[PDB]
């Protein structure tokens, strides 16, 4: 089964998931000089005041903080989107060292980690139907650099001890994801895919230009998680990122000059 190791990592995925070599795969390098400013892009609308987190889960690839998506409580709209996308979960990808970890890169620069807030298009009714559509998902990506702590991340960091291994979950209510956003909502946007199997080409990517700062102590705690299940040989959950894939026939647009 797929993973991030030498024998099952990203360069192997195409054997079970041939769309791995497809025309709109993610992540990509964002060449800031080639990205075109598009003055017709609208500001992003992030409406998370009524978000309802429920649970946090180690799924063997990362940890997801899951949200109640049975009603329009935490939605992303505007920007390049038509319609309303509901938050279902967020998770991160990170490195074994601060020098790598992000999925997207910016002029080939790798950040220490990258946060993905995953939303699905409500016109498709549920997440499972949405992934089958080219405009099914909107993922808001936010880079993390190591420096000052992010106060709004600490509640997430502090519960990781309780979900160390694959398949463990913990109650995780009343978490406010507004505490993970940078000051500016300037963004790059392009059409792409999920970045793990099934690698479906159903995502409008919206990657914020401004990274958030997290402390070394915070990201160190990410790296104590495990890929493996309980009572199995310990493999640290580190370097759970897919590298940049060919841009091919796409253009990345910028919301800002
Ligand atoms: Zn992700």
């Amino acid at each position: 089964h797929w993973g991030y190791g030498k024998h099952n990592g990203p360069e192997h995925w195409h054997k079970d998931f041939p769309i791995a070599k497809g025309e709109r795969q993610s992540p990509v390098d964002i060449d800031t000089h080639t990205a075109k400013y598009d003055p017709s892009l609208k500001p992003l609308s992030v409406s998370y005041d009524q978000a309802t987190s429920l649970r946090i889960l180690n799924n063997g690839a990362a940890f997801n903080v899951e949200f109640d998506d049975s009603q329009d409580k935490a939605v992303l709209k505007g920007g390049p989107l038509d319609g309303t996308y509901r938050l279902i979960q967020f998770h991160f990808h990170w490195g074994s060292l601060d020098g790598q970890g992000s999925e997207h890169t910016v002029d080939k620069k790798k950040y220490a980690a990258e946060l993905h807030l995953v939303h699905w298009n409500t016109k498709y009714g549920d997440f499972g139907k949405a992934v089958q559509q080219p405009d099914g998902l909107a993922v808001l990506g936010i880079f993390l650099k190591v420096g000052s702590a992010k106060p709004g991340l600490q509640k997430v960091v502090d519960v990781l001890d309780s979900i160390k291994t694959k398949g463990k979950s913990a109650d995780f209510t009343n978490f406010d994801p507004r505490g993970l956003l940078p000051e500016s909502l300037d963004y790059w946007t392009y059409p792409g895919s999920l970045t793990t199997p099934p690698l479906l080409e159903c995502v409008t990517w919206i990657v914020l230009k401004e990274p958030i700062s997290v402390s070394s102590e915070q990201v160190l705690k990410f790296r104590k998680l495990n890929f493996n299940g309980e009572g199995e040989p310990e493999e640290l959950m580190v370097d759970n990122w897919r590298p940049a894939q060919p841009l091919k026939n796409r253009q990345i647009k910028a919301s800002f000059k």
